[PDB]
């Protein structure tokens, strides 16, 4: 099931995860998702615990991640606000 994630920002270090796929680059063939395909150590992410790669990235914000690009992914997370909140599906 979907679940809420919310991200803390620090000063100096960045969120701890990196996202692979999206519509026109997918990760998977005929699979335009947005997923998680790293998570760094030492980070928001790994501290957190409950990210984990291969998740599927259904929102940002509440903003929709389903049939959006790479570019309009990025775009989401680097929103300065604070925590960013996702939510995501667990492979």
């Amino acid at each position: 099931g979907p679940e809420t994630i919310s991200l803390h920002r620090q000063h100096g270090r960045g969120l701890g995860f990196t996202i692979a796929g999206g519509q026109g680059s997918p990760h998977i063939a005929g699979d335009d998702g947005i997923f998680i395909s790293k998570i760094i150590p030492d980070s928001a992410a790994k501290e957190d615990g409950r990210l984990a790669v291969g998740d599927r990235v259904l929102s940002v914000q509440g903003e929709s991640c389903e049939k959006i690009t790479h570019e309009r992914a990025v775009e989401m997370l680097r929103n300065p606000a604070s925590p960013i909140v996702l939510v995501v599906e667990h492979n």
